[PDB]
């Protein structure tokens, strides 16, 4: 591995698609090795902007505008950060000798709710919900009479419904329908599992190594806090790490992956992953030495990564206010940090509903007390319109 | 405590006055809480730019200059990490209601060696070597004479710094640090030499709840430039209680909110003052491996006016520095794969040249002792291949 100082002419340069919270600490930690950072987003003064060398808005989802800046700045690495970007751009970019994290194909089977789970359910053979597939609401609606109640509608690409009975079917279509697959849907069975966790797993040049499982809590639609390491048995454990290998090693490419798990007792069922760094593994902002996002950028710069330190129960609790405002401050802050605590906030720019500002973290002598310490910290903030 | 949110109108904006990788760790700290950061300095692309909302380039010792600069991007901050500031400007801003970190007086004191020095041996009576300040060549002849040898000299304001064993080097001595000074021509101090066990640094943060202290930070310097870092430096409880006390007392003098970085010497159980850097100090990056919050994190929460509460210390560890001898504009680091793993991180600042010698990076790591995470990050930095 060679590495340029940023802004010379031998700079490195790291192109992130996708400039939220997650790619404000890939850019930071890009920052830390002196590797330039060109943040791209669909609007401005997106979070990784504001750590960026530098900064493009544009529309990632049309491809000639992708492979425009692209082209203009000759990144060494493209970095996509969410789902919504034009892979089949990527795909050829890639082709064309681009290097994509962690690869192309990573991020095209991972956007399609179809394709990952194809890849898991059959070629892999690992355990996951039932499942159907559906492109029209009379096969929608055979696929749930095939799965049965309840069962839950996705697209396959982004809407999501709980479906408890058949009274919801029309409006469930319906809103599968306004949620760029052409309205094709999943449907799934419900597992009925303990805890649900995501296994933070880093495929490098040294091999795959795996963080200490990430409990959490989701509640419509959002993560709300998370916690590591997640109790599970031993067998438990082993068995969602051949699965996040089996996953990784077929999805291909090196960088830090958030494989998505339900645990029932000793029985672990995949249920998705992401090709990059996970909401929930914002937790290992305090719980390790390495940070998912830390990990990512030491794997795809073709760094070994030889271990991970945990340093014992921590967890994250988000700061998710409501409201209408283009000018938002935050007080009683002094109230949300303190010894083993901090909290981060992302300089969104605006909010209009229901977003994620920031995210308090915290560690103490057991999980669910770090898990209340940052519960406690995220509320005492005061978010102002 | 209230934040705003960055680029917004009601914005936190803090200004940096130096932009060197301390500075860079102190810009990436106030971006993790959205607060809006300029970085100055007296060069372009300076490492902390790198991570800035905006930059500016300006003769940071012109008053007027710093003046308009301020009244350009109006900070609420105005955080200097650099001894050569304007630092009337700074007592005048802060007449005007301007945050000066820590205080504008704090920046007056150190910028000085004479100003830190009396205050500390005299006003406040701690431990010191000895010392002797000199304007001209023979009055620094003199000195020696008082002082005896081994002594060392430096320039007040400065590099210059010789260690003096006789006589025969007075000459070159003098010379040296007259270059070596502010203005290239001013007074220098000649100290006593201590020979103690070992020096730390002790990086104490005043802020509202109190002052913290991180456990000690052991260093070795060589050529003017620390080599390496490690933590906990070992140290008796009456050493630790002593040091503890003289860091408190000078901490406390200065004034304001902030990290301090207390320069000591030990003997023993004997501790000896030596020097204090009113924000981050370099020795302290080891912190960015060994702490939950480095010493950049606890000077943001500290200036922004919350609780300290406590500081966590992962266990030993230690920093090395990457500090290669090359003239280039273009420089590249390669084996980083050697120089990175289990237990190892490196820091390459995004510094734009270099014409000599100069740390342009850093290795760090933590073991089961200070020796073995010292060897590891030594090898590690040792590993960096450093061309241009
Ligand atoms: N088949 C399922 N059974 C039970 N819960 C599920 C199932 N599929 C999803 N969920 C719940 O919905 C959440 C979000 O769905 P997911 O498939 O992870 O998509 P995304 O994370 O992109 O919204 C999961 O974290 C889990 O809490
Ligand atoms: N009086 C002294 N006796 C012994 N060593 C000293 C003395 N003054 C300085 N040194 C050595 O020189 C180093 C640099 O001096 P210092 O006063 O900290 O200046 P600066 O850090 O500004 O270069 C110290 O860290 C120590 O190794
Ligand atoms: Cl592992
Ligand atoms: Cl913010
Ligand atoms: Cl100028
Ligand atoms: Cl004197
Ligand atoms: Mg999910
Ligand atoms: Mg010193
Ligand atoms: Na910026
Ligand atoms: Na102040």
């Amino acid at each position: 591995t060679l590495l340029g100082t940023a802004l010379r002419p031998a700079a490195t340069r790291v192109m992130l698609l996708g400039s939220g919270e997650l790619g404000k600490e890939v850019a930071i930690e890009c920052q830390r090795l002196g590797v330039e950072v060109i943040a791209v987003d669909r609007y401005a003064d997106a979070p990784a902007m504001h750590v960026a060398h530098r900064s493009h808005v544009i529309n990632m989802l049309d491809g000639d505008a992708l492979r425009r800046v692209v082209e203009l700045e000759k990144p060494h690495y493209i970095v996509p950060e969410i789902e919504a970007i034009a892979t089949d751009m990527l795909i050829q970019l890639e082709e064309e000798g681009l290097n994509v994290v962690p690869c192309a194909r990573a991020t095209k089977l991972t956007m399609n709710r179809e394709g990952i789970r194809r890849l898991a359910a059959e070629e892999l053979q690992l355990p996951t919900s039932t499942y159907r597939f559906a492109d029209s609401e009379s096969l929608f609606r055979e696929a749930v009479a095939d799965i049965g109640y309840p069962c839950i509608v996705k697209p396959v690409m982004s809407g999501q419904t709980f479906i408890r009975s058949a009274e919801q079917l029309a409006q469930a279509w319906k809103y599968a329908q306004q949620g760029a697959g052409a309205g094709r849907v999943i449907v799934e069975g419900v597992v009925k599992f303990d805890f649900e966790i995501t296994l933070l797993t880093v495929s490098a040049v040294d091999g795959v190594h795996f963080c200490a499982p990430v409990g959490h809590r989701q509640e419509d639609g959002d993560y709300r806090e998370s916690w590591q390491p997640q109790q599970m048995s031993p067998l438990a454990l082993e068995r969602a790490q051949e699965i996040a290998r089996k996953v990784v090693l077929a999805l291909g490419g090196y960088g830090l992956f958030g494989v998505e798990l339900f645990v029932c007792g000793d029985e672990v069922i995949f249920s998705e992953v992401s090709p990059r760094p996970h909401d929930t593994g914002m937790v290992t902002l305090i719980s390790q030495d390495l940070s998912e996002f830390a990990l990512h950028v030491r794997a795809f710069l073709g760094l070994p990564v030889g271990g991970i330190r945990q340093y014992g129960p921590a967890a994250s609790a988000v700061i998710l206010p409501q409201l209408t405002s283009q000018n938002v401050t935050f007080d009683n802050v002094q109230n949300a940090v303190g010894a083993d605590l901090q909290i981060r906030l992302f300089g969104k720019p605006e909010i209009d509903g229901s977003r994620r500002l920031g995210v308090a973290l915290a560690t103490a002598e057991s999980v669910v007390d770090a898990i209340e310490r940052a519960k406690h910290a995220a509320g005492q903030v005061k978010v102002q319109g």
